[PDB]
């Protein structure tokens, strides 16, 4: 229709960009300055997940609203098939700091074979990364100095990237397959930040010691974006979707969050903790032993009063939505199944939108609208209060009033952003692991 905008796709990442053969897992975010940041996995040896790859994190920026993009940079690169996989972007509006978080595995490890726990040990009230030698002896890293089990200083030190130094000379990296001292083979959550609008980034912080429990095997970023709460008692809290497995391998979603501008982090409960299933059975993420109630990758949005909604990948075939009254610390016992939105067991994107649509607060949603990874569809969901919970809190559901096919054929992971002009940017997997496509759409298009 006249005035509708749906730009022709641009291959924002593609084979050969930054000398990477493959790409997957988009994240897209507009900074407070108006810059678009796109992050992605630069998968160097094909499309496969860790551990069958060597994956780096790449970033591109656009200062002109997505019309032109920079030459990119690699911001995290570990050696020897140690991978960083699944990025997420968020910003602290009060400081201007941009955060990127990602899951990190040492060489040989990934989702399926992650070891139990954080990889840290408490010594006299501080958490220290453990290292292991060839015989299984345990060491700790204390302010980047390696101590043996008897609390004697060794000749080894580390840095934030895991390089291993013997008397100040680099000999290996604790994430490699060859180092004489290795980190535990499990997932770690890495955090980097930028104070210059994404131009430069810090070296990673390993926040596992704060967010990963002793009974979790995998704990990973749920890729896409986070939020900063705008309304209510938890205003300012930075919320980052995650998911984990228990000792039985079963997956549950959650959020990690920070009340101090990213300095310290906490993991909240899962919606699977004290979840009431359809006919009244109560489960818990620690004990979940069945595949059917699993909740995996997820993205979060905020309701007008500050209530959180966690949109989750799951095994029901349809969207699942959890509700939190307390800023992501806990969730209501009922997980909604929204049978108006197919969910083929794939990542999804959902964002708040800044302007009302048809008199209602609205969200924008993207996923493959099928029983397979196809029929990529962007939706406008109008928020309606439908009653109240027993505790008096408002109960909100979505009216998926506008639903637009944007990508016939293959469509897998995606990430949305609102643009400075009120339009919508979208970065999506329109191929399995090669070209990653960026488009801009306006609401005239989406509503047509
Ligand atoms: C850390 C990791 O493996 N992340 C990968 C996840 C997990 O394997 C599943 O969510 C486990 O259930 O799934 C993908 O394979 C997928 O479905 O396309 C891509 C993503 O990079
Ligand atoms: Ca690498
Ligand atoms: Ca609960």
């Amino acid at each position: 229709v006249e005035g509708a905008v749906k730009t022709e796709p641009v291959d924002l990442f593609h084979p050969g960009f930054l000398n990477s053969s493959n790409y997957r897992i988009p994240a897209l975010f507009k900074t407070k300055e108006g810059t678009l940041i796109a992050s992605i996995d630069a998968r160097r040896h094909g499309g496969a997940d860790a551990p069958n790859n060597d994956i780096d994190t790449a970033v591109r920026r656009s200062e002109d609203g997505g019309k032109t993009w920079d030459e990119g940079q690699i911001i995290m690169d570990y050696p020897d098939k140690s991978s960083v996989i699944d990025t997420t972007l968020i910003q602290d509006d009060e400081t201007g700091r941009i955060f990127l978080l990602v899951t990190h595995f040492p060489s040989k490890y990934g989702f399926w074979n992650a070891g139990l726990g954080s990889g840290f040990k408490n010594i006299d009230g501080k958490e220290y990364l453990c290292l292991y030698d060839s015989s299984g002896k345990e060491f700790t890293v204390r302010e980047n100095v390696v101590y043996d089990k008897d609390s004697n200083k060794t000749e080894y030190t580390t840095n934030a990237l895991g390089d291993l130094f013997k008397n100040g000379t680099k000999i290996d990296n604790i994430n490699s397959s060859t180092a004489p001292l290795k980190a535990k083979g499990t997932s770690y959550i890495n955090l980097v930040y930028s104070d210059d609008d994404g131009k430069t980034w810090s070296e990673p912080q390993n926040i596992n010691f704060q967010v990963k429990k002793d009974w979790m095997k995998f704990l990973g970023i749920a890729p896409g974006r986070g939020i900063q709460i705008k309304n209510g008692e938890h205003k300012g809290r930075i919320v980052v979707p995650v998911y984990y497995t228990n000792e039985k391998g079963k997956q549950s979603s959650a959020v990690i969050y920070s009340d101090d501008s990213g300095k310290n982090w906490t993991i909240g409960e899962s919606p699977n903790d004290n979840r009431k299933l359809e006919n009244g059975k109560i489960i818990n993420s620690k004990t979940l032993s069945d595949d059917a109630p699993q909740l995996t990758e997820c993205q979060v949005v905020e309701m007008p009063n500050g209530q959180l909604k966690l949109f989750m990948r799951n095994l029901s075939g349809y969207l699942n939505i959890a509700t939190s009254f307390d800023g992501g610390a806990t969730w209501d016992e009922t997980v909604e199944k929204d049978t108006n939105v197919l969910e083929p067991y794939c990542q999804l994107s959902v964002i708040n939108y800044s302007q009302k649509v048809d008199g209602k607060d609205a969200v924008i949603f993207s996923n493959p609208n099928a029983r397979s990874r196809s029929n990529g569809t962007v939706r406008i969901g109008l928020i309606n209060q439908v009653g109240t919970y027993e505790n008096g809190e408002p109960k909100y559901e979505f009216d998926w009033k506008y639903n637009k096919l944007v990508k016939p054929g293959y469509y897998a992971y995606s990430c949305l952003t609102e643009l400075s002009n009120g339009n919508i940017g979208l970065l999506y997997e329109g191929t399995p692991s090669e070209e990653m496509s960026y488009i801009e759409m306006n609401l005239k298009y989406l509503e047509s």
